[PDB]
């Protein structure tokens, strides 16, 4: 069973704005997506201190980047807290944070896109070069959940059957026919190279079975 | 009343390099400390989006700068997710460690004290303007405490008997002698202007006199 939900009002526009504005230096989706899975991963970590029976769905704590030529895909791995059903759909796309009209509003008063990031919103950054965004999701607390869009005002939520994750985030970016050099070694490699924050966890990119 | 601990061994490191070492580019420190405070007021209005009774201790998310010049103090509040007692003690630190090593690797290999703040520990850069910093907290599930220390290797935790904060982390920076330009107006508007121009919540810069 699918279940389709409207993206709030004003993520739809800001989805909106992130497609149709001009904007060059695309590059910066990556850098947003690393963060999250940052801090994801400090939370589980962070939990585990107090109660380590937390790290029982894996304990190993890092972030993989995978490129597929032949499905012209990017992934994000993580093996951070997790989204629970509720947080898929209260984080991601049904409730607008206080940061997507500061945000829009910050544009106006001279900021650069490659900012999004400061507002608690950086996910959406994703759509300057994917063309469909799937995000597959496994909580302690809950089931294994499958999160789509490719914009157009809505997303839908359905229960995953694929291979289970133990725990974490998968982000799996289905690219625009001319955005594939996020697919390319050397490029991914210059972009995490030049990420500003200090990644505390290992981060390692697949090479293709070419 | 009194709780007294010892910094881990790294910390205690990097706080002794950041009092010790020449460097005039101390103005980056107000920039640090509104960046946690901006994660932390992500951190509460992250969780409250699935449980809203999380902001019944306070809606308002937002950050206050307050200088004194009387008391030679810069204060910064915000009202984030706040710290527990085994927050202020322990578990901060220890998700920290990794960056901290991490740093003081970096200004060996001939690295900027500037970029304290991409490690997650940028609080400390707080040593570069203040002889002592006391930290103010209050968390949902906790009660509200006083966190302290003028470096040396040790810092104290007590349970704060002052105003009822509701949620959130004050910053209490007691300003060295010879940095009392970040009390002024004009030099806090400006460095607020040029590190810290877009962030995510309100600033309120309180005025003096
Ligand atoms: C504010 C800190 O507290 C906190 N708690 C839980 C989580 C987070 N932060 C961050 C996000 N998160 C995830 O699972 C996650 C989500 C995304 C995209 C948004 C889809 C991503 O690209 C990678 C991820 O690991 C869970
Ligand atoms: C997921 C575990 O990691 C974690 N959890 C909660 C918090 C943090 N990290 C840091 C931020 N924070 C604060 O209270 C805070 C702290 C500082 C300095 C460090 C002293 C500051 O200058 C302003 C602040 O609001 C809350």
């Amino acid at each position: 069973e699918v279940e389709t939900f409207a993206f709030q009002a004003e993520i739809a526009q800001l989805m909106s704005l992130i497609i149709n504005t001009f904007y060059s230096n695309k590059e910066i989706f990556l850098r947003e997506l690393i963060s999250n899975s940052s801090d994801a991963l400090d939370k589980i970590r962070y939990e585990s201190l107090t109660d380590p029976s937390k790290l029982d769905s894996g304990k190993e704590l890092h972030i993989n980047l995978i490129p597929n030529k032949q499905d012209r895909t990017l992934t994000i791995v993580d093996t951070g807290i997790g989204m629970t059903k509720a947080d898929l759909i209260n984080n991601l796309g049904t409730i607008a944070k206080s940061g997507t009209k500061a945000f829009m509003e910050a544009l106006q008063a001279g900021v650069d896109i490659s900012m999004i990031g400061q507002f608690g919103v950086g996910f959406y950054s994703a759509y300057l070069v994917a063309e469909k965004v799937t995000v597959i999701t496994k909580h302690n607390d809950d089931e294994q959940y499958a999160w789509e869009s490719s914009a157009g005002g809505s997303f839908t939520v359905r229960t995953d059957t694929g291979e289970p994750m133990g725990r974490g985030t998968k982000v799996i970016l289905h690219l625009k026919e001319d955005q594939t050099e996020y697919l390319e070694e050397r490029r991914i490699k210059e972009i995490v190279k030049k990420h500003s924050q200090f990644i505390g966890y290992p981060i390692t990119l697949f090479v293709e079975k070419k």
